[PDB]
């Protein structure tokens, strides 16, 4: 069904061909070759033997790609800082698993402009499937950069496409990195994307896969996207292995941890074929899961001329090693862009990270606490990414907090599996199925090593799966008032926006649906962002009718009034607006971001909105923290506020095109999660806070008053409470 001919192709003369093993159609320029490239059809020829010339790092790489594109004489491309791997644009994921990622869904749906179109970016990406694999294969890794050049082409608007996309690479390959130009293939691989699917290549280098290149271009034949978008992808570590021909890619590029361990761990140093034959093998036969862990084995063993056992014996601590040494790369990314370890969401990763590090540690005998081996990372690569020197304090703060945890997790966790199993045991159970290894993982923290040393100490089964924790992995993603008879009418002009000071107006009825009543313009504030409802009154015909409600649906807003009765399409009416109820909010609103400022400044840049309501009284911020808020703490950031608001800092308000925030401002501003709309609302606290909010706001903070801290408390591991009240 997929076409795939390009300009280049034509030109040059390449052939179109069927792999003789896996069927597939793949382009080369070599008459000989009859296979795609892709193992099994084709194995590794690198390992001993750099099919790029000469040797780089991960620094002269990202560089060498992120120069090319940007210095491009046909099609310069606009250099982009990397993103959080935490996406703070979007709430469908947990976490950045790709470039293309930093673009859905607003840029793509074509609600936000590019940053830059045609960009060029080197993203961290984080994947938990490939986890199980990760020291085992030699090359999967659960943090590793996406190199990409991305190019939108909205209709009527073109960038470049197929043609070019693919002479930017093989230029890329051929000019800049010197590869052999017979050794390439193009493989057409057909894309589907969850949401979106399009024709895509595989390129493929002496048998590694050294790109990515799909062409989106249908939606869900399935139905056809009204952009189209090159989707690149380089890997940067598989580039700096192909130019390091090392026995495994974690020796390219994590010599600076892998060593410092070896040491350390004082192991007896392999005999270094094994690792190359490893590696090999584990190119042309994937971990497909199942049972096939055990058949690899069987397989080097067999090549290397040695039995499972001793095989066993002497792989085991580099897997250890090389497992250790990516799990804590992946957490200083991960803890840096702002994850709190816990038992939610990207918490919930982070803390499977250091427990499964933590027990690797212990296998290899090694007594050295974790944050000494994340600091190895931050030391290596702060002069790259500035972040991690800024937020080492706590990072290894958090590190140090989750392996102090983890020892009693255990003591009392070991105690209650070993009688829960006894339980399963006494109900003519002798096996353990994943299922509840999982549970037990997920309730009582041990990891399958240590429930199987318990069981098999009373006559139960040990059976850890191969797969078991990209398992565990999948667990971190869990899980109308007025409809449709109003998508006819236009939006509601927002006097409160225009003035928030206005507490009266005037406006027609335009729709009465029930008992709500709609108006073609409101001062009345509809419920949102933690602030409630305005109440009033609106006075039609010298008849006050109070208002109790007031709600958004889209963009119309509709008034709960006590007489429907009383109004009629077509009406013009008084409104006035409560101004106490509205000015306690505005205080408590504006307080709110006072607040946030402080506990940032006070607490760490970590430190994100998780929940936020406020009443005429009283109001709550709850945020992301890892620990108890000391007495003193508290003290000092109430303190903190209080400057703020005798300093009476200017409180100004803009609208925004997305992209243009976002790069002046960079992701705080989406504290209570993520706003629709090509222009967003940005709430500034001169110097102080900057947020995308829709509330009243006050002009100025001195209009606060004081700001007195209730208390505070713990809501779940990872969320902590604040409770304040404002005005004198
Ligand atoms: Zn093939
Ligand atoms: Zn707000």
């Amino acid at each position: 069904e997929f076409i795939m001919k390009t300009r280049m192709f034509e030109e040059e003369g390449w052939i179109r061909k069927k792999c003789k093993v896996c069927g597939k159609p793949f382009w080369t320029l070599d008459p000989d070759r009859e296979t795609c490239g892709d193992p099994p059809c084709d194995e590794y020829q690198f390992i001993g033997k750099p099919g790029i010339p000469r040797k780089y790092t991960l620094d002269e790489m990202r560089e060498k790609f992120l120069r090319f594109f940007e210095k491009h004489e046909i099609y310069p491309h606009g250099r982009v800082k990397r993103y959080p791997v935490l996406p703070r644009w979007r709430d469908d994921v947990l976490l950045v698993g790709a470039s293309i990622m930093d673009f859905q869904p607003w840029v793509i749906s074509g609600e936000a402009d590019p940053p830059a179109n045609p960009l060029v970016i080197s993203q961290p990406s984080i994947r938990f499937t490939d986890i199980d694999n990760v020291g085992i294969t030699g090359r999967h890794f659960t943090i590793f950069e996406m190199m990409a050049h991305h190019a939108f082409n909205y209709p009527g608007k073109p960038i470049y496409w197929m043609d070019e996309t693919v002479e930017l690479a093989f230029e890329f390959f051929t000019k800049e990195l010197k590869m052999k130009p017979e050794d390439i293939t193009f493989k057409e691989n057909p894309w589907a994307g969850g949401g979106n699917a399009g024709p895509a290549f595989e390129v493929l280098y002496r048998g590694l896969e050294v790109a990515t290149l799909v062409f989106m271009q249908y939606k869900k034949k399935y139905i056809p996207m009204e952009t189209k978008v090159v989707d690149t992808g380089y890997g940067l570590e598989r580039l700096v292995w192909m130019s390091q021909g090392t026995p495994t890619a974690y020796d390219a590029v994590l010599g600076y941890v892998v060593e410092p361990l070896k040491k350390m761990a004082g192991i007896e140093k392999i005999d270094e074929k094994i690792l190359m034959e490893n590696s090999r093998l584990a190119g042309m036969f994937d971990i497909e899961d199942l049972g096939d862990l055990r058949y690899l084995r069987e397989q080097v063993a067999k090549r290397v001329g040695i039995t499972v056992e001793e095989l066993e014996k002497a792989i085991r601590p580099y897997e250890l090693i090389y497992a250790i040494a990516d799990h804590t790369k992946a957490l200083t990314f991960m803890l840096a862009d702002g994850v709190v370890p816990s038992n939610v969401k990207a918490g919930y990763l982070a803390r499977l990270l250091i427990r499964k590090s933590i027990r690797h540690l212990r296998e290899l005998g090694l007594e050295v606490p974790l944050s000494e081996i994340v600091a190895l990372h931050i030391k290596e690569l702060h002069k790259t990414f500035p972040e991690f020197k800024e937020m080492e304090d706590i990072i290894l703060e958090m590190i140090e907090l989750e392996e102090k945890k983890y020892a009693e997790t255990l003591r009392r966790g070991s105690d209650l599996v070993r009688r829960e199993i006894a339980k399963l045991k006494k109900k003519g159970i002798k096996e353990i199925p994943v299922e509840k290894l999982v549970t037990f993982y997920e309730s009582h923290g041990l990891t399958p090593e240590i429930v199987k040393e318990i069981a098999e100490k009373e006559g139960v089964k040990v059976n850890i799966p191969d797969n078991f924790y990209s398992m565990v992995a999948k667990e971190a993603e869990r899980t109308l008032v007025d409809f449709e008879l109003l998508k006819d009418l236009p939006d509601t002009r927002r006097l409160y926006y225009e003035d928030p000071f206005m507490k009266e107006f005037d406006a027609k009825v335009l729709r009465v649906i029930k008992d709500w009543v709609i108006l073609d313009a409101t001062a009345f504030y509809p419920e949102g962002g933690g602030q409630p409802y305005d109440t009033g009154v609106l006075i039609v015909n010298g008849r006050e009718v109070k208002v109790t409600n007031v709600q958004k649906v889209g963009k119309v807003i509709i008034h709960k009034v006590e007489d429907p009765g009383a109004f009629k399409e077509g009406m013009i009416v008084h409104g006035k607006i409560d101004w106490k109820r509205r000015i306690q909010h505005m205080r408590h609103h504006t307080g709110t971001h006072v607040l946030m400022g402080a506990l940032v400044r006070v607490l760490g840049r970590h430190v994100w909105q998780a929940g936020s309501q406020l009443t005429t009284d009283w109001a709550r911020l709850d945020i992301s923290h890892y620990k108890r808020i000391s007495e003193e703490e508290l003290k000092e950031i109430e303190m903190l506020a209080n400057r703020i608001v005798m300093e009476d800092r200017k409180v100004t308000w803009e609208w925004l095109p997305r992209t243009t925030a976002e790069q002046k401002y960079g992701f705080r501003l989406y504290q209570g999660g993520v706003v629709p709309g090509r222009e967003i609302r940005v709430v500034k606290i001169e110097d102080w806070d900057v947020q995308a909010c829709g509330g009243t706001h006050l002009p100025s903070t001195g209009l606060v008053g004081p700001i007195k801290i209730l208390r505070t408390e713990r809501i779940q591991d990872g969320v902590e409470r604040i409770i304040f009240a404002c005005g004198e």
